[PDB]
């Protein structure tokens, strides 16, 4: 069939809009007022058509099999390695799929919470005896503390180096693939190396030891696959290397998100804590009492609406295909915009504004078409770790909210950069009061 390719510019040879997509704020908004819905551009080498919305979202988690397969940057790919859930295809990532779901199943995310809310109210305490708190950098500590002690254990935790290499490690996931030592991408590259020689060694000890699948990476030392064998020792290092990332990169987003939403609505704010009044917590708080929190549920909903951690996923086209009238070449790149379709206005009526209501029984949100909030993607890719993150949310929103009001300090940027996640240029001033 004879039909056309999206409108848009491929720039140079290669290197095409890459710098803009890795620089700019600006780069889907910019090509949907020039060129439309569905537009074309070139980034790290291949041809890639954006799309964005509930039918476009559809069309992309349908029939997927025979037509895309996940794809990632070439310098996130190299980064993440080729062992990893994100670079696993077919029958391996099928396999890999069921096995890390296993790390976060209903009762084992139970089993979660003690040190969780321990590591959670330790931070806490400490920003609450502060005069000013420039909060962003502290959250990026605490997500990253929560994410080794749960995946790893508390003594891997407190092993001082591990923080320091994951922040180097993740300015580069999505960078200009040059392999030099003064680049994002080098550095990226040396941190990586560091962090599987340490996670070896992690490894080798927890081992040398009784079997115990009360974390992650007992989970997947436990592991077998469909032929009842083990998860080779280069798997298992990028396996624990992607869910400490994918545990530390995305909830630093989405709580800065929520420290900053809930900071500036101080009425959505009281609700919240009107909701946790109408029960009883005390320091008792149980995995049953954060399911009784309603209210809480959508306000978490909107903040990953108005500010998604992720900004989209990537797809080969394997088969040659058609969408609302162009050609989409087989071997082009699709990439599909979690940040378009929520400020999408016929999605999202004054997509602009935080209003939690739309997620409220018979709100705006509910009778929506399918595919329309897609914070955790969908179809065949879909977020495994989205219950860890949600738990992590509500369980910090619930502390935060019980113990503090907090004041957005005047005077700063927060205006969101993405460098990969949405994050507030100046870092989120703040005071927190005491209650
Ligand atoms: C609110 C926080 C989070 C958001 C918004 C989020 C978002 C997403 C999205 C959009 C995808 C699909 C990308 C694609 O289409 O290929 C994805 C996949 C994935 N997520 Fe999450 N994520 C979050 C937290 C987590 C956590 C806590 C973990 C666990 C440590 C995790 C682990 C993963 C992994 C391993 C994949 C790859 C799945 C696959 O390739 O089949 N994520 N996530
Ligand atoms: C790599 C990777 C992850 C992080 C994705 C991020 C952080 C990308 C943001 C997309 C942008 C920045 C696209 C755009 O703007 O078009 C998650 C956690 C899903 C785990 C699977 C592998």
């Amino acid at each position: 069939n004879s039909l056309p390719i999206p409108p848009g510019d491929f720039g140079l040879p290669w290197l095409g809009e890459t710098l803009n997509f890795l620089n700019d704020g600006d780069f889907g908004k910019k090509r949907q007022q020039q060129f439309g819905p569905i537009f074309k551009t070139r980034l790290f080498g291949k041809n890639v058509i954006f799309i964005s919305g509930a039918l476009a979202n559809r069309f992309l988690f349908t029939k997927e099999q025979e037509t895309f397969q996940a794809t990632w940057p070439l310098s996130t790919r190299i980064l993440l390695g080729p062992n990893a859930l994100a670079t696993q295809m077919g029958e391996i990532h099928r396999s890999r799929r069921k096995i890390l779901y296993q790390a976060f199943l209903p009762r084992t995310l139970d089993s979660y919470l003690p040190k969780m809310d321990g590591i959670v109210q330790g931070y806490l305490e400490q920003w609450g005896k502060a005069n000013e708190v420039i909060w962003y950098p502290q959250l990026r500590r605490m997500t990253f503390d929560v994410a080794a002690t749960l995946f790893m254990g508390e003594k891997v935790s407190q092993n001082p180096q591990l923080f320091p290499w994951f922040e180097t490690y993740i300015q580069g996931l999505f960078s200009l693939p040059i392999p030099l030592p003064n680049t994002l991408f080098g550095k990226s590259q040396r941190a990586r190396a560091l962090l599987l020689a340490e996670l070896e060694k992690i490894i080798k000890a927890r081992q040398q030891q009784p079997p115990s699948e009360e974390d992650a990476l007992g989970i997947l030392l436990a592991a077998r696959d469909d032929n009842n064998q083990p998860l080779s020792l280069p798997e298992l290092k990028d396996q624990i290397l992607l869910l400490l990332f994918a545990g530390h990169e995305t909830l630093t987003s989405a709580l800065s998100s929520f420290c900053l939403l809930l900071g500036q609505h101080s009425d959505i704010r009281e609700r919240v804590r009107q909701e946790q009044n109408k029960l009883q917590l005390s320091q008792e708080l149980t995995a049953e009492t954060l399911k009784k929190m309603p209210y809480l549920d959508q306000v978490l909903q909107e903040v990953l609406r108005l500010i998604p951690p992720v900004g989209g996923g990537f797809r080969e086209l394997i088969q040659d295909c058609q969408f609302q009238g162009f050609h989409f070449p087989k071997g082009w790149l699709v990439s599909y915009q979690i940040s378009q379709t929520h400020a999408d206005p016929d999605l999202y009526p004054d997509p602009e504004k935080f209003d939690p209501e739309r997620f409220t029984p018979d709100g705006s949100a509910t009778h929506n078409p399918p595919f329309a909030h897609v914070p955790f993607g969908g179809g065949l890719r879909e977020c495994l770790g989205k219950e860890f993150a949600r738990l992590e949310m509500k369980l910090f929103a619930t502390r935060l909210i019980q113990q503090f009001d907090w004041t957005l300090l005047p005077g700063q940027n927060l205006e969101l950069v993405v460098t990969p996640s949405p994050r507030p240029k100046d870092n989120l001033r703040v005071k927190l009061h005491s209650l």
